[PDB]
């Protein structure tokens, strides 16, 4: 009985990884296996180069980033697929998503071509995306130092956001993140004790084919 | 005046790169600007993942060497605009080809998605492909122990090359590397002179695109 692959994609702060550590906390806690990636994993080789260019400790050209920023996820993919086989839920902060909204908000980056790395990954059965009015998200702090901490640059990846979402193969449940930390959880809680009943359900599917 | 874009491919042992550097020497002896570049490039980070890679020191997800065999392309992409636009002529030793030809003859990979990380690069002006027959590469000595080196994978890379040359968007044009070196770098020389003298013609193409 496979577990369900579960990724949490969302605006700047609305709560991602709160949510997502919350999320296996309470799904282990209810008697699942289950545990949490996030992406980029920054642990590996290519992880850290990918860490260096957010804080602008490096510069990395544009299409080289986005290929490393998806090979990063691919390295996990053995990983991914064994542990889902063996009937581990897995959460996951971020993921193919955030590869195509953020190369995607920069300018001449069609959508085709910044979704084509990512063909063929682990198919989420659950892609959870936390919505919250910029109003709300700056009352949660400031900006941060990294590469892509601003308004213009996160306004121009919601855009490629919600072009993703018109994709109908995936299975998007939008969440209402401007409540408690508390609420928002139990609703996400919710939707995904669904999802892993059913994931035993089909095969692992393949992302955007 | 832009500089002209050539790329050598062909089999194992034809003599791709000792033609690119005799082509290069020959171009600058007749008072043109060219300098050799070569892929994999192995010193930059992600030239050195490709290196350990390649000599087997490191074993790495066939998606993920995939793309950053691509992002090493992307990363040099800056300097060959930049080279070009000043009017020096790039003999490149390997390509986009080279990297869709070797993951395409793995299994699982179409040639479609193999493609997709290098479609935008710098189009080359002419693609060089040095055909010889496999008894005629036995004579160059035994096989490599880098990975790759053996006759069942490099006839299903030779299969993926024939099947990139039926792309009429390039300027392919096949050389007889059966040859002595001199009378191989004569025919490369004369059709690289062609090209230069046409390149300046029509501005640098986007590949696959
Ligand atoms: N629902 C919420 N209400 C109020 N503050 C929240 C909520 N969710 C997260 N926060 C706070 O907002 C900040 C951003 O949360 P975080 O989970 O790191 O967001 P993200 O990973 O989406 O950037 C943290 O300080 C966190 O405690
Ligand atoms: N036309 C040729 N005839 C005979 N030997 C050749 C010829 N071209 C190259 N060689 C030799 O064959 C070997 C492979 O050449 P190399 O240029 O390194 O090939 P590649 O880069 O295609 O693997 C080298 O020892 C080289 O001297
Ligand atoms: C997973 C992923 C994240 N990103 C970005 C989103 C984030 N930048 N912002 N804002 C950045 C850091 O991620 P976190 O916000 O999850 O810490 O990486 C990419 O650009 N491509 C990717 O493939
Ligand atoms: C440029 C490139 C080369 N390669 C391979 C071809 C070669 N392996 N063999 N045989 C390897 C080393 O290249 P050279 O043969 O040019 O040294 O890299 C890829 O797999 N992908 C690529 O994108
Ligand atoms: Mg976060
Ligand atoms: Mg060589
Ligand atoms: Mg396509």
């Amino acid at each position: 009985r496979r577990g369900a692959l579960i990724v949490l994609e969302g605006v700047d702060r609305a709560g991602k990884s709160t949510q997502s550590r919350k999320l296996v906390e309470a799904l282990c806690a209810a008697g699942h296996r289950a545990e949490l990636l996030r992406f980029p994993e920054r642990s590996t080789e290519i992880g850290k180069l990918l860490s260096s260019y957010l804080q602008k400790k490096s510069d990395v050209e544009d299409h080289s980033v986005h290929l490393l920023f998806s090979a990063n996820r691919w390295e996990q993919v053995p990983l991914i697929k064994e542990k889902l086989s063996q009937g581990v839920t897995l959460v996951v902060d971020r993921y193919a998503f955030s590869g195509v909204a953020f190369t995607g908000a920069k300018e001449n980056f069609s959508l085709d071509w910044c979704k084509q790395p990512d063909v063929g990954l682990p198919k989420p059965d659950l892609v959870l995306f936390l919505q919250l009015q910029l109003a709300d998200a700056a009352k949660r702090g400031a900006f941060g130092h990294e590469r892509y901490e601003n308004g213009a640059f996160q306004e121009r990846a919601l855009r490629c956001f919600h072009q993703l979402m018109k994709d109908t193969t995936l299975n998007w449940k939008m969440v209402d993140a401007s409540k408690s930390i508390e609420a928002v959880h139990e609703d996400i809680r919710v939707l995904s004790e669904d999802a892993i009943a059913t994931a035993t359900e089909k095969p692992l599917g393949e992302l955007w084919k």
